[PDB]
């Protein structure tokens, strides 16, 4: 991987202290040929919880239900087949449609609404 990008089941992930909303931090990670990460597995979930330090600190990740509630996408066009969504969660409201990561003391997913400035993780296949 890339200097200061992580490895973990073939891609680089890459977390970004930066406070931005959903878009700018899509297009941040979009400048380094990159996309918000999609997460897969309990395994890749708890690799990049390393990422984002002792405190777990809240984070945006790549997906949203943003077109048609319910219906969920990740912006590497991977597949949607796990979730860690927090009690409760998601609403489904287009009002919160982006995926937010280490929410709460549960440090679970919560969809929330995409202007909110948070630190982001980023995702890219290993060359
Ligand atoms: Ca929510």
């Amino acid at each position: 991987c890339p200097t200061d990008w992580k490895m973990f089941n073939g891609r680089c992930f890459l977390f970004n202290p930066l406070q931005l909303h959903w878009a700018d931090a899509q297009e941040s990670c979009m400048k380094e040929g990159a996309n918000l990460a999609s997460i897969h597995s309990l395994e890749e979930s708890t690799f990049v919880k390393e990422l984002t330090s002792a405190d777990l600190i809240p984070s945006w990740i790549g997906g949203t239900d943003c077109q048609v509630s319910t219906r969920w996408f990740w912006m590497d066009s991977t597949s949607m087949d796990y979730a860690d969504w927090c009690a409760a969660q998601p609403d489904t409201t287009l009002t919160e449609c982006c995926i937010q990561m280490n929410v709460g003391i549960g440090k679970c997913w919560n969809d929330t609404p995409c202007t909110h400035l948070h630190s982001s993780i980023c995702a890219k296949p290993l060359k």
